[PDB]
């Protein structure tokens, strides 16, 4: 039985018109499932939208899963604006591998598999690269600034990556740099684009492999048992 893909989104609500992170107090909806997404084994590319709700405010973003394969693990952080005179809307996005990292070998010529631990260097965030707005409007300024927090590095360890049996093991990190063009246009009952702004944001990707080992008389499995 494979090991699934997962894929992990996260959601963090601002209030534009005090720059707060509101996430905690926002009654926060999923279009579909409930941030944690797995594959059977693969996870198809999909797109899900975010609701949130705070003080009769309302704002949505969408987060676009990539299609992955059996054992990869992938999250993304959602930013979604709050603004009772705005909304941030994302008119255009691309992604593109910045960085692949990959490990030496282990090989397992064994007819068992197990389970091995992996340390990762999670690198997420998001910079502001290009900002057209000229106003003094806080609330605008907020909306951007949203999307200005940084990029941060942190340690992650997972100890269920699996070593199948006549496997030649290893692990990839990569490092996604995704440059999307937002518009904040005005909320009315329509509304004019009042500025335009370019992100580059990041998150981390793991993609665990169990290869044929060259001259090997087995192909990977799970062999006979743990």
């Amino acid at each position: 039985t494979p090991v699934n893909a997962k894929f992990i989104i996260t959601p963090v609500v601002i209030d534009a018109t005090t720059g707060t992170d509101v996430t905690q107090s926002a009654e926060i909806s999923f279009s579909k499932g409930n941030g944690t997404y797995e594959g059977t084994p693969e996870l198809a590319s999909e797109s899900i939208n975010i609701n949130a709700k705070y003080k009769g405010m309302t704002g949505s973003a969408s987060v676009t899963i990539p299609a992955l394969k059996a054992g990869q693990f992938g999250a993304k952080e959602v930013t979604i604006i709050l603004s009772e005179n705005f909304f941030a809307q994302e008119e255009s996005s691309n992604s593109q591998i910045e960085t692949t990292k990959h490990s030496g070998f282990k090989n397992n010529t064994s007819d068992y598999w197990y389970y091995i631990t992996v340390t990762y260097t999670k690198k997420e965030g998001s910079e502001v690269i290009k900002n057209d707005y000229e106003g003094d409007d806080s609330e605008i300024k907020n909306i951007i600034d949203a999307y200005n927090k940084g990029v941060r590095e942190d340690k992650v360890t997972l100890n269920d990556v699996q070593v199948l049996a006549h496997s030649r093991f290893s692990v990839f990190v990569d490092y996604m740099k995704t440059t999307s063009v937002y518009q904040i246009i005005e909320k009315s009952p329509d509304g004019n684009p009042v500025a335009s702004f370019t992100v580059d944001s990041y998150n981390t990707i793991v993609s665990p492999k169990n290869e044929q080992i060259p001259g090997h008389g087995h192909a990977p499995s799970h062999g006979h048992g743990h």
